[PDB]
Parts: C-alpha cells; structure tokens; sequence
C-alpha cells in the first residue's frame, strides 16, 4: 500500500496570518467574483459567479426557491437529482422563467441554475435537463474517482461537445484531480468525509481532512494548468463550519464553496420549519440516509438552526470574508489565493 | 535501551483514499478469499478461507456453535483451549462430524474448525485436537516472541511434520514475527494491547497501536518472502471497532482478522442472553480474567449488545468492506494491499 | 499561498528546565527593569518600566484609577482611546497632576502614562494628549500590519520627531514587525487572536498562537538589531492565563507583557464590582464588543473574579516570576532572554 | 534562549515492546538488585537496594514505620529533613535499634535507613544524622541545579571524605546532572513537575516530561561513565501512577525510583487513617504545602485510598514488573536496560 508523509488536517486545525493591509482595501471594494467553468490560459470562464458559494446537490437545500434567492445574490444552486427527470426539470424550468446588483444571470437576464445528476441515468436526465435551460451540471458522487463518471462526461461531449458544463467529483488527490480533467470535467468537486453529516468512520472509512484535501488538488490543477494551459476550477464541497473556514477554503485555493447545511437552515431551503421546544430548527437530510436514497444505514436525519432569509445571512457571512481578505491585503480572490499566510496551530491551542 | 522514530497508531487514526473505480467493481464481484497457512512462491495455500474473519480463542466467543455458523460463512473459528483437552476435543469432533455457498469445508465436505493450544499440555492436546479432525491449530498467547513457542512448533513438526498446521503469536514487530517465521509458525497473529477487553496500561503496559504492528510486521513479511520464498499469511488480533477498520487492516497487509467483541454479539456465541433494563446484551469476558484463567487481577469482565445471528451481520460487514474495496479499485484483498492509499489523519480531526 | 513547517503553539505547551542558580541569586536581588522605547546600540531606552507590566487599551481596564495604581509598582497604563478626545485627555491630565520605591515617574517625579490612539482622528486626538502630558502613545488595532500605521506614525514624526513616543501593533511575524519598524515605532505589540475575550474561530480566523508570535517576532527584531543598530522593544499582548505565562513570555524575548483580564480583577479597574451568587466579579467587556465599540458581533462581555487590590496581586505574580528567574540563573530580564532553557511539552501531558 | 527539538513526554505515553523471552526467564528468577551510591568501573556499589523502590523525603510518607517495612522487603526510606533535627535523628536511631529474606541491612543486619538534608542547616544536621546511624544522606530540593548543593556535597566530603553517601537533585537534563556529577554526588535525583501533588502550571511553570527528563539524564549519566569510568545511579522520582510506569522507568535507565503518594496509602504511612463517606483514605500533602513548609500558595492537601500493608502490595507491584521484564527478555534491570524496546504511543491512542 502506500502511505503518506504527513496526517490531513481539517479548516479548525489552519488560521490566516494578516499581511500589509493598503489603504485601499475596504470591504466595499473587495471583489468576490470567481470562474465556474475551466478555460485557456488569457481566457475569461464563460461562467463567473458574483459570490464564492454554491449550494449543496442536496433534496434537503436546493429547490427553486434556493437557487432564486442564491442566484439572486449571485451565487448559484445545483438543483438536486434524487427525484425524477420530470420533477427535477420542471424546477429548472421555474427558475429560468421565473421573470416571465449581484444577481447572477445569463445573457438573456434569467437567474442561473445548475443541476445534479448521477451516473445511471443520465441519457435521459441530461437531455430533459438542457432543454429545461440548466446553464451547468453536475455529477452527484461521494467517489467520483470512477471510471463511471469518465464515461458520463464522454457521453456529454460527443452528444454536445463543449456546449454543455458539466462538473466532476468528488476527489481529495492530484490523481482524482488529474482523471476528471482529463475526462473532460469543466470543474471539480474536493470532498469525501467532511461533511457536517457525515460519520466517515461508522460508514465505509474513506476520506481525507478537507483542508488537506484541497491543498492537494489546488497544487495538482495548477500544475496540470502549467502543462496544458486550461484552468479548472475546483469547488471545496462541504466541512464549512464556520465563516472564516470560508476564507480559510479560498485562500488554499478553492475558486468556490458548496455548502449544504449552511443553507438549509435559511427560509428557502425547501424543508420544513420546525419550532421544537421553543426553538424553530429546519430539518436536514444527507443523500445517503434512507429518508433519500430510496427514492445497515448509509445517512443521517436532523435538525439545523432557523437562521431567518438567505439574504442577511450570506451578506453577513461575505462582510466578514471581505474583511478578513483585507487583513490579508488582498481585494480579489487570487490576489487572496497568492498572498494568503496560512498557518497550522496546535491540537491543545484548539 | 531502543526507541523509535515515529509513535504508534491505532485503526481509528487511518482513513482510505479512493483511487480509480472501474466499471467491473461491483460489491458482487469482489472475491474475499484469503491464504490461512504458509505457502511457496508459485503455490496456493493448501487452506483458504473463504472470508478473512476468524473468531477469537475465548471461552465466551468461540464454541461449537459460533465454529459451525461462521464456517458456514466461509471463516472459521478457534476453538478455545482454557478448557479440558477431552472437553476441547469434543467441541473439535462436534463441529466435523455435524452433517452426519460460501461454506469453508475441506475435501469431505465438512466444516473446518480450528483449535487454540498453550505451551504447557501440548503433548497431550495435540495428538487429541488432531485425533479429533481439527485441520487447524494456533498456539494462544499474549506474548509470542517466546522460547516456549518455538519449542511447542518444534514438537509439532518432529512428531507431524508440515501435516499438522499451527499458528503462532502474537507479536507486533519484524523481529517477533521473524522469530516465529523460523521456528516454522504457518501464521503469524498480530496484536497485543489492542483488544476492546485490554486495558494495557493497568496490566503490564506492553503492546503498540494495532496499526503500526500490523504496517510492520506486514513489511518484515514480504521482506522475507523475498529472501526465501516463503509466504506467511498475517492475522491481525483483536482492535476491531468499525466495519471500515475491517478493511484498513487488510489494506495494511493483513491476511486475515481475528475479532473476540464482534462475535461475542451473536446469538451463536456461547454465552448467556442477558436482558438488562430493557436491552438485550451477551456477557463477555477476556481470557485473562480470574472468571477464566483459574481453569491483583488480568482482566475484565463485560456485556456486549445483542445483534442477533452472525449471518446477517457478516453480510452486511463484508459488503461494506466489498464497497470500500470497489472504491479503491480492488477486486480481491491482494489487489487491495497492493493499491490501498493509506492516510493518517490528525488527532483534532477525531 | 505560503504555508509553514510547523504549527503555532501557546504559553501553555512550554515549560522553563532550571538552569545554574548561583548563591547571589534571590528575589529580592532580581531587577525587573524593561526599556519601553527604541534606542540605539550603546544607548539606554529613554524611558523603563520598573517592572514589565502594562496594562490593556481597554474601557474596562485602563482608567485612571489604574494607571495611577500601577505606576505606583514601576508599570504603566494605556489610558483607552475608545471614549472622546476630551475624556481620554482628562484621565491623561489627572494621571500627570495627581500629586499637586518602585514608582514609575517623569523627571518631575509625575506618574507616567499612556495612552491608546487610532488610525482615524489622530490629528485631533494626539496634539490633545501630548498638551495633557502624555508620556507615550500606542496605536490600538488587532491587525497593525496596516498601511494605516505607517501613516500615523509618519504624521507623527513630521509633527513632533522623535520627541513624542507612539507604540504599533498588534503582529505575529517578523514581516509584520519589520513594517512597523522600518514606519518608525517605538514598540511594536505583538498578539492577534490570543486574548482571553478573543475567539478567533467565531470571528475572522486570524492568529497565531501567542508563544510562536513571540518567538518569531523576537528572532526578527534581534535580527533587526544587528542590521541596523536600532533595539525596539516588543510588547507580548494577551493570552497570559499564569503567572508563569509571564517569565515564559519574558524569556522568550519579549521586553514587557500587557494584560487586561489580569488586571480587570482588581479594584481599580473602572468597571463596576458585581456581587453575584455569593462571589464577587468584576465586568470585563473587550474593545470589539458591541458594548464599546459603537462609541453579527464582534466581542464578547463577561465577568471576573475579584481579586482585590493591585498592589497585593502584583507583588505575589512578580515574587513568583523573580523566583523562577532564579531558578534559571538570572537576575535580570535581558540575562533570563539569553539563558532560557525553554521546552515544548506533549499535548497528552497537558 | 534555547529550545528544544521534540516536546518532551511523561510515562503513559510509552509501552515496551516484548523481546525474546527464553525458557529460564520467569518471575521468581528475576533479579530487582540495583546501586544506590557510586563507584567505579569494574567495581560494584557499597550499597546495593534488594528492589528498586525508595520512599518519598516527605513528611506524610516516610516515618520510621515505613523505613522499617520498606528496609524489610529490601527497598529504603529517606526520613524526612522537614522537622527539627533532634526529631529526624531520633527516628534514624529508632530504625538502625529496631531490633535491640529480602531485607536490607548493613554488617550488622540493622535495616538501612536513609534521611533529607537541605542547604540550609546541615552544618549542623548532617553529624546528627550521621551519629544517628544514617546510612545514606539525600539533598530535598525541587530544584537542585544549584551552587548551594554543590556547596553543601563540599562540606560533606571536606568532614567525611567519601565515608557519608550524599543523593542530590532534582534535576532534569545532562546539564544538571553534570553539574552535580563534578559536584560530587553519590546518586542523582531525576524529576520536576512530575509527581501526582504537583501542579507545575499553577506553581512557577518549571518542568519536563519526566519520561524524556530520565531518557536525557541516563544517557549523560552513561557518556559520563564513559569519561570518566564513574558510574552514578540515578532516580526517577515521582510520575509513578501505574505499576507498569516502574518498569518503564527502570528501562530508560533509572536505576531506582522515588515514589510518594504510592507509599502514602500503606498502613505503615504516618498519616491518619480516615473514613470518609464509605471509603478509607489516608491524607497526603506535599513538601511545598503550607500544611508542612510552615515548620499566595506553593502545594496541596489530599486524600489517597487505604491500600493495606506496604508488604501485600509492593510483593503484587512486583511481580508484575518481574513478569514484564521477562517478555522483554530480561532477568535484572541491567538486562532490561539494554534490552528494552520502547515505543512512544499516539495521543488518540491515549
Ligand atoms: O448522506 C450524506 N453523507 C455524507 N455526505 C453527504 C451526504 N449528503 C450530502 N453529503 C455531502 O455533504 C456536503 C454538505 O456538507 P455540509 O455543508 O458540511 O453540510 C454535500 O455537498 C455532499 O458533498
Ligand atoms: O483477557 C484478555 N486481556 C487482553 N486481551 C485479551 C484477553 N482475552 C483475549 N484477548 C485478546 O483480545 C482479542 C479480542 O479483541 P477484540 O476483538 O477487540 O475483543 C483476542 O483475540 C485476544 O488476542
Ligand atoms: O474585543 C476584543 N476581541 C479580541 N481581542 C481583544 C478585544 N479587546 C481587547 N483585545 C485584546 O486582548 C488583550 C487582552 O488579553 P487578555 O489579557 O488575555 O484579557 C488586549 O490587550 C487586546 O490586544
Ligand atoms: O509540595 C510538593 N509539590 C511538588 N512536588 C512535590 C511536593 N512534595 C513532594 N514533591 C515531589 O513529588 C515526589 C512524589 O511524587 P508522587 O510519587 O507522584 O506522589 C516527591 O519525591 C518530590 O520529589
Ligand atoms: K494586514
Ligand atoms: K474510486
Ligand atoms: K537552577
Ligand atoms: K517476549
């Protein structure tokens, strides 16, 4: 077998070191903007997101009224592919015409949305998808280091070459990394394990710190960027805890964030709003307990804090990234990328 | 005195990191046969268990029924040998002559059944297991690297020769397992400290985590597979929490996984069903305890939750353990060892 | 980004091992003497603490009543900026005037002073404390690797030269220290996150654990030194749980220690003496409270155990570091910095 | 100042690893024969303890009742100096007159005894002592890397030449062994911060691991006999907290061990015996308390459970020492001492 030199790390273990902080930075000027899709080098992504975070391919947090009200602050939702072609593509269509500052649309002025789908079913998902007006999709795996996903990507590309955006994952090496770009994937997702509902170890024991995990893949994609000149974003999916993790996600150079439990406590998460002995709490599901799944356990079912409107909460949540990245003298994130300081603290220091 | 580099680690400090899933692994596919006794370079081991699970040499985990139920399973089960030589002997008789799938039977079809012996009584044991069919033996001790093992192998193979099949140990390092490789051991178990009934550190405080014994022990076997041809097959000993921990330690290297706890649960295992304040739990014991040993104290003395019939139970472990395997892209345990990519995580994370 | 070998540790992961303690060395014969101020080599700081304690920049700590009491046993107090320019120029004023061995006063035998100023209205707020007698100024910021300070420290000197001393901070590295050296301080503080009413991972994610700041900062200022000839004195703000945090901090290099929660205990801390419960507290409330800073959330408010007067508390804290000073063979502050045996202890011995 | 490294480590975060045990080695052959003075190169001590245990220089642990049962199974006392010098020397006499298989006595088969001095008065205690019949001499202090002990050994050896044996200590590096070495001494005390009454991070922050601090001392200790042909024992005091920690501790090299609280539970203890709510204890404090230093704080007062007679429970401590040097393939704690395998273990593992 083969081992590695040093353990993985979660986001609690790092913390940023501030850098020269220049007059010019205020929060009000730091630029949030980031590529969704891979491009050539001295190219622009055709798809860039207003704000750094996208919401989880989960039933539990992306519905219409997710992706409306993320879209509408410029992030984007990936609406959830746990239920039938039908069903999932009518919610599509909802959000493309729903019309009928930072929001995120296309050139047409209708909020984006994007769309999971699995390795099964796909030549009949994808079709119903597109023509619904998904503007990206997504495979939806824990292990997407799968010969599976390499052949779903490839049946996307001969039937719409690089028409259609397609994301891969999830991965937590250069290896997954380098098999799913050059499968074709437009972006790729980090993650296996760090889930806020996920017990690695009282299910299978695959995984890696998220920290670890991201710092790898980056290193990887912005080598195989040297070799080949195309950039591929990479999108850190799940562990966020806490806002600054955030921070922590986008300085070791993640393009974006996907969260799921972070969103579903907000009013748009198409869950319902419990009040349990005084407080009012939002249910939340992974995609693998049995209360999904069939649409030994493989899932966990809870409770999550009402925190109130999307809006507030991502505006809050971004204030404080802002400012951060400022201490960091950095206005954009890969000037943060560039000059982050980022240091390990010790287990007792925690 | 000699120290080490690196500390010791236990299973639970280990995650898998999956590598490429091909199209051809599917949990059904996946074959869990594995070697019990030494073999040659170019040969197969006379012995193959059919799953890598073998149940403790205990006197509440491995009796007549827990040796036919797992035997049934594929795996077989040791005998304990804290018991008369004419009473051992029976249970021996018992398991080979009960008819009178996956079931590990030998060339007459019977259930195989193997029987744990001391470094005392062997004289006379010996000749009584082997008289009673028992097609497997494993010398029972905490301490391995021992005079009196290879003293005990010696008198077996002057008297039998390579006929009578006996394992040795435990052991956690190369020189342990050398030892007992050159007194002629055809299996090498693992592990001391590591048992869910072992609290080391209020006995004697020998041992080393589970992970690193095996990890070393595995390495000192292919180096001496390489120096003289001879393949040993490795069994890890006790330390056994998770489903997941099941694979870590074939990943390792290990051949095959001897459980006490996991066993004891089962309605097969020798022990009494008792109903405590509404849950059902099975008593279990160590070897060392005074409740034992009498064939400051050595032991401990315990309940374990009732989890019905082992059937049910190892097919759901071992399809876990299938599907982890399919995402490390193995088919078969040797294919495992040979890919697994095996991390340590840090102590925060857990 | 740019990441580190080895992850930041606080005062609580180190121990002092005793060194040579020669028959000279007793308590009473220890001198806490500690420059305040830049000088050059060869030269004396032009003003010293009589004992290596300064208290914090904060509404809840530094008041009038606490700087006189501590100028009383040779430290000085930071009269908090938070408030307006009037009000913090009076506590200045009544501090300078109050009197129309270890004392800590001017050529006038007045007691010293300082007092805390801001990034922002320094052109009003300055002039205002140097007329009210200010002996020393410190801009009051958790990231002063700012741009921001260079500039007010520029006006500063423009204005006044080197007549007027002014403080900078807080950093934790030898880039952060180096900026504000080369901006012209006359100390630099050093501490972000290490504070008692600081939790970083529940605000911005920035720090370093408050001992490796120190470390760090100290190798650069030495290093500083001998490029240039110039000594600037490096303040250890925050995280001081001990009282042997405090020769900790001392021996590994830093020339005074500020406190606020040490010192909040005491009688004369401004705040008001609560009798809860049958235990007496004292209000403790930090700068990026709500409660304080409008003169999400940013702070926290809590409560402290009385402790009595300053004198008392002080005396026994310093009785203890001079003792163990001399149980490292040092006598002095500057003899304790170049002997320290310092060690780094397991987390599992913590 | 000067660091260090690896963080140091106490006993629990090590397990011996067992060696060869061959047919001869079991417990009733094993040889707990140590040195307590020293002497040199091809010579063997003067005094020679049966079993490596010696009592605790403390006022609620050795008393002359616990000098004569330890000297009886073949340990030693060292009578505490912390009372007037006619009381200490009456209970020296009353142990060397007690009698007007294990045993430890002198030509004249009186038990031996030991008894503290400090730097103080010993000018005047070390002839009562000595007069007394004191067998041997040890200097109390928690910090021994002092002039003053070398100018109180100075004393000794210009009255006594090498007549009177004299310990000193505690120290816990090569540094203050060394010093103490030139200094004179007949045995090394290893130790600060480590013992079960000692809480070093609320005192004045000095200390080591004592694992590391024995590990360190020994190999000065030998690189010493290397150069100079002098061999001087060394004792690790205090951290004793399991039976196994003994056997550790003899294996890094100790060649005695200092223990407290373990003693302060035996009948033969001169504390109070006292029911507290269903369960006898026996009071134990420390030397620093002000309960005993009266002859801010500096010590502790507790309780430890009634273990009986000192004799009954050092024979059980024993054996299992003796069984454990056998898996380590040792008969006496020379051979342990260079064959001993010693594995540092994982926090989580703890
Ligand atoms: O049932 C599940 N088990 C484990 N991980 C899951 C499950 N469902 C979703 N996830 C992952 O967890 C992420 C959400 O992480 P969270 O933001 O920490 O709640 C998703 O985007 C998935 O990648
Ligand atoms: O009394 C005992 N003390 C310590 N280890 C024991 C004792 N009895 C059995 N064992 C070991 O513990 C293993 C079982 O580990 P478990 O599966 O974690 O319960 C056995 O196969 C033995 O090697
Ligand atoms: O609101 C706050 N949040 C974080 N740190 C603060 C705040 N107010 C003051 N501080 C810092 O904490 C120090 C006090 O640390 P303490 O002595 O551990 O209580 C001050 O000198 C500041 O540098
Ligand atoms: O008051 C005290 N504070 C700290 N250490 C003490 C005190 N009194 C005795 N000791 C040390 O603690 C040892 C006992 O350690 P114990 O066996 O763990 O209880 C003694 O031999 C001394 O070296
Ligand atoms: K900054
Ligand atoms: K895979
Ligand atoms: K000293
Ligand atoms: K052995």
């Amino acid at each position: 077998a083969k081992y590695y030199n040093e353990p993985c790390h979660t986001f609690n273990e790092y913390l940023l070191i501030p850098g020269l902080s220049t007059v010019d930075c205020i929060p009000s000027n730091v630029n949030l903007s980031t590529p969704l899709v891979k491009f050539q080098k001295g190219q622009q992504s055709e798809i860039n997101l207003k704000i750094p975070l996208v919401s989880a391919i989960m039933q539990s947090v992306s519905g219409e009224k997710m992706a409306i009200a993320l879209a509408r602050e410029g992030g984007i939702s990936f609406i959830f592919g746990s239920q039938s072609i039908e069903s999932q593509a009518a919610m599509v269509h909802a959000v493309k015409n729903f019309k009928a500052h930072n929001e995120l649309v296309d050139s047409q002025k209708r909020y984006l949305v994007g769309a999971g789908i699995n390795t099964r079913d796909f030549r009949e998902r994808v079709p119903a998808l597109v023509e619904a007006g998904a503007d990206v999709l997504c495979i939806d795996s824990s292990d997407g280091f799968s010969e599976w996903q390499k052949i779903t990507i490839g049946w996307i590309r001969e039937k719409y070459g690089d028409k259609v955006k397609v994301g891969a994952g999830n991965i937590v090496d250069g290896e997954g990394f380098r098999y799913l770009a050059d499968a074709g994937a437009d972006f790729i997702k980090i993650g296996i394990g760090g889930g806020s509902i996920c017990i690695t170890r009282e299910q299978k024991g695959i995984g890696r710190g998220q920290a670890t995990a991201v710092i790898d893949v980056v290193a990887e994609r912005n080598k195989y960027f040297e070799e080949t000149g195309i950039y591929i974003p990479v999108c850190s999916d799940g562990g966020i805890v806490y806002d600054y993790h955030m921070t922590l996600a986008l300085a070791m150079g993640a393009d974006f964030i996907m969260l799921g439990r972070y969103f579903a406590r907000f009013e748009e998460s198409p869950t319902r709003k419990v009040t349990i002995n005084g407080s009012v709490m939002k249910e939340y599901w992974g995609e693998g307990s049995s209360r999904a799944r069939n649409w030994f356990e493989e899932g966990v079912d809870s409770y999550v804090p009402y925190a109130g409107k999307l809006k507030d909460n991502v505006e809050a949540s971004l204030n404080k990234v802002k400012s951060t990245m400022c201490n960091c003298g950095a206005l954009t994130i890969p000037q943060l990328q560039s000059k982050a300081k980022i240091t390990l603290v010790s287990s007792v220091s925690i």
